[PDB]
């Protein structure tokens, strides 16, 4: 019989192996891996993974020492409750893996943490130390609004804005007179992207990724969606396209830079 844990190791994947060769990956119901599952890989052939998509939320799929068991989605509805049940299909044993769904509008790390527990399985955990997080610290700033406003007129950048803060569009009406709102890109020398406390936080970063234009922006979520300043950067850590991120205020950056680069 296995002892249940969740080891957080600092030692390198080869050497964690040696304890137990067999990773845990998280995938979709396509069997598309997250970010973090994929990482644990060192060039095993994952065919078996996709052959049989589409998946059940709770499908085990093995194949060598990799086991992919298939977790739901907040987006889809997914709880911490159904999170756990998806892991207990996982058969029990010694396991290299990751924080399963910590993604923008994912599950918490807590709530990471509690379906592990729940799970009588051995957890070796390795950091997931954020992508490209030490050059996004590079562009963390405290600006007004004024300030933002000029650096985006004087450099061309796109500057997302929500409609639903009253006072920004005050602002901008009066320095650009007669600029069109509207939802979406609005561009007459001075660009700016207007969204919504409506629209999905994850959904207003998937379409500035796609558009992948240097930005000037304030934490997307951050007191519009109800997100606190930790909330918005979990979710701008998915921010793939150039930007200058402002925050309320200075003492904040050290903060927010802090959220943008823990594991
Ligand atoms: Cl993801
Ligand atoms: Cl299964
Ligand atoms: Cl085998
Ligand atoms: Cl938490
Ligand atoms: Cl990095
Ligand atoms: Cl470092
Ligand atoms: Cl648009
Ligand atoms: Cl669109
Ligand atoms: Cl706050």
């Amino acid at each position: 019989k296995i002892k249940a844990c969740i080891d957080e190791v600092t030692t390198t994947l080869e050497e964690t192996k040696f304890l137990t060769n067999k990773l845990l990956l998280f995938a979709d119901i396509n069997g598309k891996l997250y970010h973090d599952s994929q990482n644990m890989l060192r060039g095993e052939d994952m065919s078996f993974l996709e052959k049989d998509a589409p998946y059940m939320v709770g499908d085990v799929i093995t194949s060598g020492d990799i086991t992919c068991v298939v977790i739901p989605s907040k987006k889809a509805g997914g709880t911490t409750e159904m999170l756990s049940r998806a892991l207990k299909k996982v058969p029990v044993d010694e396991y290299i893996t990751t924080y399963p769904g910590q993604g923008c509008a994912g599950y918490t790390l807590e709530e990471a943490k509690t379906a592990l527990k729940k799970c009588k399985s051995a957890f070796y955990v390795l950091p997931s130390e954020a992508p490209n997080a030490k050059e996004e610290i590079l562009g963390t700033v405290s600006w007004n609004l004024r300030e933002m406003l000029a650096h985006a007129e004087e450099t061309r950048k796109l500057m997302p804005i929500c409609m639903d803060v009253r006072a920004i569009m005050a602002t901008i009406q009066r320095k650009y007179k007669g600029i069109k709102i509207q939802e979406g890109i609005v561009d007459y020398g001075v660009r700016f992207f207007f969204y919504t406390s409506k629209e999905p936080v994850a959904s207003i970063i998937t379409k500035l990724n796609s558009l992948n234009e240097p930005l000037v922006t304030m934490p997307i979520g951050y007191v519009t969606h109800g997100f606190n300043l930790e909330e918005a950067a979990r979710c701008m850590r998915s921010l793939k396209a150039p930007a200058v991120v402002s925050v309320s205020s200075p003492d904040a950056v050290t903060t927010y830079n802090g959220y943008l680069t823990s594991s």
